[PDB]
């Protein structure tokens, strides 16, 4: 499940287009 680990990583993509 990308809840783990893998879900704060999408977070890093919002900076990127923030």
């Amino acid at each position: 499940f990308p809840r783990i680990w893998l879900h704060n990583l999408g977070q890093h993509i919002y900076e990127t287009y923030g």
